[PDB]
Formats: structure tokens, sequence, C-alpha cells
DNA sequence: ACCGCTGCAAGGAATAGGATACTTGCGGGCTATATGGCGGCGAATACCC
RNA sequence: GGAGAGGUA
DNA sequence: GGGTATTCGCCGCGTACCTCTCCTAGCCCGCAAGTATCCTATTCCTTGCAGCGGT
């Protein structure tokens, strides 16, 4: 019944064309300073002519991280504004939100066209602005989290979504953000699928592609499951030091963070460590996410807003407090956060005690411990269904 | 004497764990179709006048 | 209490 | 009617003792036990409205 309210299979959609220009596109790829693996030319070719063709998206690209990823979305938006159809981007945080902004900004400090970003780090006196601008369509590129799914932002020509980490998000946000145009390109990038939309990936009702091909440099991450252990994490942090790195803590606490950040810096005298929680003001959390960007502090005490991930090469090691109760898309993606270089990094997890695991604990450390290799995000996947369901 | 700010609830994503509705085999409690034995004898038909 | 089987004189 | 033959069915078949076993069938409804499921918590994130210093 419901269904015959829209009187279709989902299928009353006509959808849009677009249209490029391939001297432009390829000029757009001039002024990308790189090579694409052969499997993200593909994924491009794939969706340029989805695009070209007269009907609406729903393509997933869930490749590995690491994989350049963001750069499809890059070209997926300069053939967006080619056609001027207001792309807006979706993203679960603030950290790689600003990430995006900067990527994009980069993208196009050379291409006239307006980038810019609506989330709580802007007031509302300029978030009004912004909303009047993206309603006179002035504006072509807009980085957000969910503020603009609340009934209150204005597309003059909404012709183009994006949406990054599908997971960590609940149904009827994309229902939400589906509804105010039908025939709109949906782009979903992301690291990993939840189980439900594996599944559907496996249907085949979902246009779906698989980038499993690293870059050149991109060397494995080792990892290294142990107890809880004071010195490990000592002489791993002291290693990345005389490196030349930044250290990744994980202890997921906005308590004893503040207690843990001292007792750590005891351990390590040598360390200038940042404190880092989701329930600050904001300020001090962009000063120091500069202050990260010039590595000015080593290692950083952080809660799971890390998990989006803004990754600088320098950072080559992340060790964790808690390895108890963490799901396997988190304890993948964190691990494959660190790299974008050619130097080794680390991923040094700690555990507490054996017995204090129950079970499932147990099955999740020793699959994850049992996979270490490049393009084991997708098998991980695999594995986790049949496991969440 | 008006305002933008902080702060304090309401609703999304990840784990453990008891309650409790659901399913099942029973134990006692109850109700309701033959075929290898003769002999004697007296009554009951059959019969053919 | 009643049936069935075997046995003794 | 009547004297007769033929058939049908009932009646009957020793006394005393010892040992052993087994004695209605089937349905049905309460009921004990065992279980899969559903609601109950914890941790993270991003909103929406009421106080509130400050001027
Ligand atoms: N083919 C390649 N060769 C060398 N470096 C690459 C290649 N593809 C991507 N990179 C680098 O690795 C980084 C990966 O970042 P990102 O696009 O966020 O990957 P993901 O989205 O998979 O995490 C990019 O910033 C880019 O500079
Ligand atoms: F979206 Be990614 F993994 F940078």
């Amino acid at each position: 019944a419901e269904l015959l309210d829209i009187y279709a299979q989902r299928a009353a959609k006509e959808g849009f064309a677009f249209k490029h220009d391939r001297e432009q596109y390829q000029l757009f790829c001039d002024s990308f300073p790189f090579e694409t693996t052969p499997d993200q030319a593909q994924a491009i070719n794939a969706v340029l002519s989805d695009m070209c063709q007269p009907l609406a998206m729903d393509r997933l690209v869930c490749g590995d991280v690491g994989f350049g990823k963001t750069e499809v979305a890059m070209r997926a938006a300069f053939l967006a504004v080619d056609n001027h159809k207001q792309v807006a981007v979706l993203v679960p945080t603030t950290l790689l939100a600003q990430q995006h902004y900067d990527n994009f900004r980069d993208r196009f400090a050379n291409w006239p066209v307006r980038i810019e970003m609506i989330s709580r780090f802007r007031s509302a006196k300029e978030q009004t602005q912004i909303l009047a601008e993206v309603a006179e369509g002035k504006i072509d590129i807009l980085i957000g989290t969910h503020k603009l799914l609340q009934s209150d932002v204005k597309f003059k020509d909404l012709g183009l979504l994006i949406v990054d980490e599908e997971h960590r998000f609940g149904v009827r946000h994309k229902e939400r953000i589906k509804a105010m145009r039908a025939n709109v390109d949906i782009l979903t990038l992301t690291a990993t699928p939840i189980p439900r939309t594996l599944n559907m990936a496996m249907s085949g009702m979902r246009d779906l592609s698989i980038i499993a091909t690293p870059p050149a440099r991109r060397l494995a991450v080792k990892t290294f499951v142990r107890e809880y252990d004071s010195m490990v994490v000592r002489e791993a942090i002291l290693r990345e030091i005389l490196r030349g790195g930044q250290v990744y803590y994980l202890y997921n606490d906005v308590e004893n963070i503040q207690k843990a950040a001292e007792r750590l810096a005891e351990l390590v005298p040598e360390a200038r460590i940042a404190i880092g929680h989701g329930q600050m003001r904001e300020r001090e959390l962009e000063r120091v996410m500069n202050d990260f960007h010039h590595q000015r502090f080593n290692v950083l005490v952080c809660t799971t807003i890390i998990e989006t991930g803004i990754d600088i090469p320098t950072a080559n090691t992340i060790i964790i407090e808690r390895a108890d109760h963490f799901g396997l898309a988190q304890l993948h993606q964190l691990r494959g956060r660190v790299g974008r270089s050619h130097h080794q990094a680390y991923a040094w997890l700690l555990t507490p005690h054996p017995k204090a695991m129950t079970t499932d604990a147990q099955k999740r450390l020793e699959a994850i411990a049992s996979l270490e290799d490049l393009g084991a995000g997708f098998a991980l996947a695999t594995h986790d269904l049949e496991i969440r369901g």
C-alpha cells in the first residue's frame, strides 16, 4: 500500500543526465598531480558514465581506506560544478568535514567556484547567510553535518548529494535527505558497509564497485594484540618520537582521560600531549587540530571523533587502551587510517585481562588479528556478515 | 530590557544481561470377525399322501 | 476373586 | 389334515491337590520443565529549548 501511494515499484523516477566536456575534465585531471590506480580509473569511468546516463545513481564505492576514494568525489564535484548543480556533501563529524572543506578548496582554488562549510563551527548569523546563498544558488559546494536535513536549507537546483562513511548513520537519514528531490544522483562513499548495505550490494539492487588497488607506497600496517603492559606503550611512543611522528592514543573516556593524559605523561616524560574530547567548546579543538597539522605535540588522547580520520602522514602509530568493546569495522578503520606515506606504520593494541574478556570480544580480537594485509577491509566486512547478521 | 551565549535535556550509532512469553512431553484422570467333538433327544419343520 | 499353563495320585 | 422323515439346537461329558503368571483402551487436560525472545542497562555522536551574564 505504501508503494501504491507512489504508484510505482520505486520506478516513478526519470532521473537526470549530466553533460561532460572531455577536454575540460581532462584539464581537471591535469590539475590533479597524481596517477590513479587502475581500479580507481575503473571507478571514475563507471561513475562518469552513470551520471552521463539520464538516470540517478545509488552507487557503492566500498574500497579500503587509504585508497584515495575522496578523489573520486573531487572529480564528481568538478563535473557537478561543470553543470552547476549545487552539490552537497555529508559526513558525520566536524574534523573530517573541515578536512573535506580544505581538500575541496585545494581542488578548486584554481577553478572559479564557491566552496563553504555549515556546521556548529559557523555562527548562526552566517548560517542564515549560507542558507540564503544556497537558496539563490550562488554556492555550489557545501560541506556540513545534519544541519542540512533539518528542513531549513533551500536549494534552487539540488542535483548532486554526497555521503561519506555510511556506517554510524541511522535509517531515515538517507530517506530524509532523499525526500527533497527524487532524481538526484546519490553517491554513497564509504570504507566499510554495515551488514544490511553489504547484503543489498550482494543482491545487486544497488550499484556496487570495489577498489582493490592500493597506492604504490602504502605498505602494510603492523598490528600487535598484547595484554596491558605499561612499558610497550612507552617504548612504542619513543620509537615513533625518534622516527619523528605522532601517536594516536585511544582510551574512550571523557572523565578519566584527563587523569590518563598526565598518567601517560609521567610514564613518558618525553611526550608532549594535548587533551581531546567531543564535549569541548571546539575552539581549542580546531586549534589543536591545527597544532597537529604542525605536529607541535606528539601524542593525542581522544575519543572516537578520531574515527572519521584526518590522518597526516607524520602519524604512524596508534595505541589503544580499551580492546574489549569495539566493532570490527571501527577496529579495521582505525587500523588503516594510519599511513598515506612510504614509512611502515604501526598499530599497538592494548587489552585488559584475558579472563575479563567475554567470548565475543575474544572472537573480534582473534578475527582482527588473524587478518593483517592490504585489501582486508572488504573480506573483514564479509566475515562481519554472519556475525552481526 | 534586550541578546547571543552556555548549558542542560531529546534523539541517532556501538556492547552485556535478566525477564518473560512461548513450546513441549507427560501422568494421571477420565469414559466405553471362526472354521479338529460326539451322542441323545426332543421340538420344529418337510414331505407327499 | 477370575482366567491361562505345567505337574502329582 | 396326517403319518412320516429329516434337520436344528440344546444338554452332558472324574475327584483331590501343588507350582507359576496376568487382570481394559484410549483420549484429554492440567501441568512441570525447558526454551527463544523482549525489554533493560552501559558507552559514543548530533539536536532544541530554557536559563543567564552582560551590556
Ligand atoms: N594512487 C595513489 N598514489 C599515491 N598516493 C595516493 C594515491 N591515491 C591516493 N593517494 C594519497 O593517499 C591519500 C588518501 O586519502 P583519502 O582520499 O582520504 O583515502 P581514503 O578516502 O581511502 O581514506 C590522499 O590524500 C592521496 O594524497
Ligand atoms: F574517507 Be576516508 F577513509 F578518508
